[PDB]
């Protein structure tokens, strides 16, 4: 219930660091909220924000994590513009699934805004034990018109469980 | 109001089919099964839909909140495996999703919703709209793979126009 979160990369809204582990009506929410903006004076930009979540489970308890959620929103305007996030979060050392969400402007402005998350487990230390949750998420916008990725930041349902049973 | 479908991975045999709501909710027979041996290192397929909705006299079709239950599975060395989802009204543009796994010295597995919350079409009033769906997926590597995506639901509903805009 009580770890460390470290953000790092060049799209983060709110400044990279460390930060406290603090619960917001039962979801811890990651300060990894992600801002990318295009106009037309270049063809291409480009931001990632990434997060390592270090969970230091109580001896005799096990922290779980589950049930990820990310709103997500994407502006693309005219004319030929492309705009693509890509979100992944898993177990450090482990693979996870990456997710990604896209809009093309072609002749009108276009939009979208959905939530991104794996509903199920996403990560359980041993019993007393220490793990890692890692992110990265990253949006690239392309093309011709203005263009924007937002991202609030990530909620993750955690918690800590007994360990009771063998 | 009917959809068909085609494509060469198509679970239901591709055709023309009749709409039903099943739980106020209507399937459209569109999954997908695509699988990759060792005997090959690559694997595509897809699944597409051409749902048409005529509104009636004073009405609107509203279509929103699909869902698609989604599963795949990799196999080590070095395999990956990807789904591509779009839905979008003729003409119009949609938002393209995908989901992915890869699975690199151990097996790797994925069972995801994918779907849009929002509105995805909405006919004028007696109007008539086609809804087109692309499924697509992906297998790559030297291991073996499969991709799985059950048929979509959607929300439809017909509204009573009654107001004036």
């Amino acid at each position: 219930a009580a770890g460390f979160v470290e953000t790092a990369g060049n799209a983060c809204e709110w400044t990279p660091g460390r930060y406290e582990l603090s619960e917001t009506e039962g979801r811890v929410r990651i300060p990894n909220g992600l801002y990318v903006k295009k106009e037309e004076t270049s063809k291409i930009a480009r931001g990632s924000c990434t997060f390592a979540l270090t969970l230091k489970a109580p001896a005799g308890k096990k922290i779980v994590v589950r049930d990820s959620q990310q709103l997500i929103s994407l502006r693309a305007y005219p004319q030929q513009t492309r705009v693509k996030a890509e979100v992944e979060i898993f177990k450090a050392g482990s693979q996870g699934a990456k997710q990604t969400l896209e809009i093309v402007a072609a002749e009108k402005a276009e939009k979208t805004t959905q939530y991104v998350g794996q509903k199920d487990v996403l990560l359980e230390t041993a019993c007393g034990g220490s793990d890692i949750l890692r992110g990265n998420l990253s949006a690239t916008i392309i093309g011709e018109g203005k263009g924007r990725a937002f991202a609030k930041n990530v909620t993750l349902d955690i918690q800590e469980v007994d360990c009771n049973l063998e």
